[PDB]
């Protein structure tokens, strides 16, 4: 949403379905909460678990 | 099998051994029962069996 902003309404933008400096941190923190937090969530509910 | 449809029998396609929309989405599942289910299964199996 931030990195266009004129995209008139269109099915294109449902097939994809200004200050970008905000885009890098709040990617890499997603990372920091999708290959660092759950995964290891899942490592520990899948051994915990076999017993 | 989707991606080639005229290929005619050869010993290229043993080497290797029209609607390509179906080929994304049932990629991406493939790893989510890859380098989620199986490798978490495996991680869970051999560290109760290291006792």
């Amino acid at each position: 949403a931030i990195l266009f902003p004129n995209e008139e309404p269109s099915w294109k933008l449902a097939k994809n379905i200004t200050g970008a400096w905000i885009v890098p941190a709040i990617m890499a923190c997603y990372l920091l909460v999708a290959n660092i937090l759950l995964v290891n969530l899942l490592i520990a509910v899948f051994n915990n678990t076999f017993f």
